[PDB]
């Protein structure tokens, strides 16, 4: 599990958490503090990286882990 | 692999058993002891953590590991 | 990724390999060869368990990871 | 996450990439470095091991790993 940001094409950035294979958007503060909680007990990578949006890694990542919304 | 604990809105306790990126609630302590013995053989994680039912993080967990019964 | 042996209903022990979150059923020598070279490069546990087929631990590993055929 | 080589029945050696339980052809060199980027970030394997196409491993690989296109 991890977080990164990606820097959209409107300009924002936005950040996502990468668990069980999938990824999830983070709307809030709370939910960003909530994911770094569970990075800190699941022994989580605290990498933080930033993608622009058309960036190789950050497109393969996103092929490769579903997206799911809570 | 880690086992977390569940809060439910009705009040009772649950303990569920994250593996293969999936969720199994634990009917029974003879399946508790089973999961905690697949955690010391294949090296996961022996964090233990209660989350109520309303937490985000545990919403996470929840939205990204599909439940498989057993 | 780790293999287990499984003893089955009718008394034959199975070697299977979890690899990616499925199982394999390891039908040869020779793919279990070619199983333990992929723990070895890639990291994998080390680990030889047998289950009996009614395990509880044995069953929860079963519903949480798909079988694939090779 | 890991990068391998593919020997293929025409010759030619494919870079395909796991992640997520995915696999990915690599189609350029411009992806092989993103994808290298992302393992040395998220501590990835640095293995690098080359598979004829009729490898039994490779084959395992394949059957557990869907392919994903980016």
């Amino acid at each position: 599990m991890f977080i990164y940001y990606k820097r959209t094409k409107q300009g924002s950035t936005e950040q996502w958490f990468v668990i069980g294979g999938k990824r999830i958007y983070l709307p809030t503060m709370t939910y960003v503090n909530e994911a770094n909680d569970l990075i800190k007990r699941y022994g989580g990578n605290t990498n933080v990286t930033t993608y622009n949006h058309d960036n190789f890694g950050l497109k393969m990542m996103e092929a490769a882990l579903p997206q799911v919304k809570v």
